[PDB]
């Protein structure tokens, strides 16, 4: 129906510099969907777009821009950061409002019908 990928975002050393990895949401249903990407570590990543609609048959690629660390972490360190992607039906015209605007009502209505993915992060 709705496909969200990848399972893991892998950021490659030098982890002191910023780099971009990519997620993607494909709507293979026949109705428009809306999605929201939530970041557990907002000080270290910029997500763009962090909320949007996906028309039937469309794929939206989401840039996850890692801003970097002050020092290279230990080789054994396990990054615990995560990104939760939530997708919902979006059957109403937004009337020019943004998805982040209506997301409150949208989720309040269809939260039971949500399709979500927890995307992990791995430091390499």
């Amino acid at each position: 129906a709705v496909e969200i990928s990848p399972d893991v975002l892998v950021y490659k050393s030098p982890l002191t510099e910023q780099s971009t990895e990519y997620a993607s949401i494909s709507n293979n249903s026949d109705q428009t969907i809306a999605f929201k990407v939530k970041t557990t570590a907002p000080k270290f990543y910029c997500v763009r777009p962090n909320a949007a609609v996906v028309a039937p048959g469309e794929t939206i690629q989401v840039q996850v821009i890692f801003l970097g660390l002050t020092e290279e972490p230990a080789a054994d360190f396990k990054c615990r950061d995560k990104f939760l992607v939530i997708t919902l039906p979006s059957p109403y015209d937004l009337n020019g409002k943004a998805v982040a605007d209506v997301w409150s009502d949208l989720e309040a209505e269809f939260k039971q019908q949500a399709i979500s993915k927890k995307i992990k992060v791995k430091y390499l």
